[PDB]
């Protein structure tokens, strides 16, 4: 389940090397690229040192089990550097900015923005037309299914570097000031600020 | 123009496949790598499956319009994982650390450091010899061109996980305490701290 | 050790590595020793320094029909950590410099950033987008919350780094300032800025953090 996927560019007398079905070998007679588990590929490189004379190994993760979300057909905008796990629901015309991180089970509603370097923890739920500020953290609640995650209702603005703690609901149309730590449910149409966040105005 | 670029490693009887001008195909008879739009390349893979035996598709962005900054000739240091949009000015001898993010229109002065996981929003301006702390956020003001962005003057230290709000100027030589939220202009050569940030020293 | 870190950093030359996919009449091109060329007659890829490869592309323009240049860093001297043999879990997007110790069964989450000299103990979790500064030390069975920042120090070598002792929980978006020790079993509330040592088995909160329990 945990994997250490590598891509390996190779060159040499490749016709002399046979590759197992466990690895995807894209090669011609002298040069090629190999895709597979490092444990499998390492053995191949070692046992064929005579014919594979040079190689470059690329690797981006170690003992990782959860794949990344396939972005190619999503009806929304995902910028370079955003890391999104599989099993995340991205609503129509949402925007996921550079270097944001979104964990499994998260939901991002239609038209919502997750700004740069923001973090959505497991199952965090963001409604429609929300703005989750840069560096803001929505706590995760990976399991059980019955455990209330962070829920941000529609039309909410969450300030930069905010933290919303596990199981907290931010009510519709509310505003959370930058830097706040939200420890309790926020009533709809109110502005909260501080650590712990307190209501400072009714909208 | 929103794009969905892909890089596709491919193999098969590749001479039998004709690639359009829209696709850059670096291939030989047996194997190759294709660069282009997903819409374009998906069509090619499906229609030529008779000749394509296997492939691997890589993709890092979806419906993305703004390209990344070409770093190759910049007289500065940019570390792996830093994400910098095009139309950003990076001063001589600046340093951009791993996992920082710098949005369009930002300006970083000579000798300044943007630390790990810091965020410079749209049009945010940083002077010379500044240090923007890890995780600090300089709010963005993307438009209109007449809206004042965040302006950090020279010789400033911004603490880790600070937020400087839209349109605020942090004056020359000031220090902002870690975790502060700067909600109004900071006078030159003062220390501010707290949320909201208040003058201390 | 700290002296070794400083010496390593300065023995490393600044690099601008590229990967360049090329095609054309490549048999007419002689690639220099300084470049790794994985090529066939028709097409291939080149690994090397931009300054070296740019020269090649120019001087052989008549033989190179097209190319794509990839680059992810500029004037960068410290390489990334080889993850392939580490007995831990490191997720995509995590950026870890060489000369970092990752303890058995640790977890480094997506988009975390770990500077040179850092030490992460066994079974500890560094959560999403957290930052470990130079020489920052995290004990065993710790949890460093998402977005939390542990201060760094590289120079001088004698300077005290941030030390997180065992069994600690650091809340999300917390900042621990340089030289601070967070005591064994302590809990730091989300959003706190820790400005002085935290006694073991206490709870601290606020900015500046103060003992609450
Ligand atoms: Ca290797
Ligand atoms: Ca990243
Ligand atoms: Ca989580
Ligand atoms: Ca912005």
């Amino acid at each position: 389940e945990k994997k250490t996927p590598v891509k390996v560019y190779i060159k040499g007398d490749l016709k002399e090397v046979t590759f197992p079905e466990t690895v995807q070998a894209f090669v011609n007679k002298k040069s090629g690229v190999l895709f597979g588990e490092w444990s499998e590929i390492k053995t191949i490189l070692d046992e064929n040192s005579k014919y594979i004379v040079d190689y470059v190994v690329e690797n981006d993760r170690r003992n990782s089990a959860i794949p990344m979300l396939d972005l190619k057909g999503i009806k929304a905008r995902i910028e370079p550097g955003a890391i999104i796990r599989d099993h995340v629901e991205i609503g129509d015309n949402a925007v996921i900015m550079m270097n944001a991180t979104i964990n499994i089970g998260a939901v991002i509603g239609e038209g919502s923005m997750i700004d740069m370097n923001a973090v959505l923890g497991g199952r965090a739920t963001v409604g429609k037309n929300c703005h989750v500020g840069a560096g803001a953290v929505l706590a995760g609640v990976i399991e059980p299914p019955s455990a209330k995650p962070v829920i941000v209702e529609d039309d909410v603005v969450i300030g930069a570097n905010v933290v919303v703690l596990e199981g907290v609901t931010v009510g519709k149309g509310a505003v959370v000031a930058a830097g706040a730590v939200v420890t309790e449910d926020v009533p709809p149409y109110t502005v909260v600020a501080g650590t712990p966040a307190r209501v400072i105005k009714e909208i």
